[PDB]
């Protein structure tokens, strides 16, 4: 009732850690978020810095190597896009 003022700083995205001296800041390629040296411990080709193996975090890192199965998203284009396997 008498409180609602929480204090969220620059901390990680993945941990949750403040960034400090000891724990430095890190950034994102793919998602842009950030994430501390721990965390931001992987790299992984980003289709946004023009497909380059640049410093991800765990889940992007993992994320880019999975390759989700879904179409979850805005409008989505045809199945058949160029001659060729593309998939739906
Ligand atoms: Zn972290
Ligand atoms: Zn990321």
């Amino acid at each position: 009732g008498s409180s609602g003022s929480s204090g969220m700083e620059s901390r990680c995205y993945g941990c949750a850690v403040k960034f400090t001296l000891f724990k430095k800041e890190y950034g994102c390629k793919n998602c842009g978020r950030a994430f501390c040296n721990g965390c931001l411990s992987f790299s992984a080709l980003v289709p946004r810095a023009g497909n380059t193996q640049q410093k991800v975090c765990k889940q992007c890192h993992t994320i880019l190597t999975r390759g989700s199965s879904d179409n979850a998203s805005k409008w989505s284009p045809p199945q058949n896009y160029k001659s060729g396997p593309s998939s739906g």
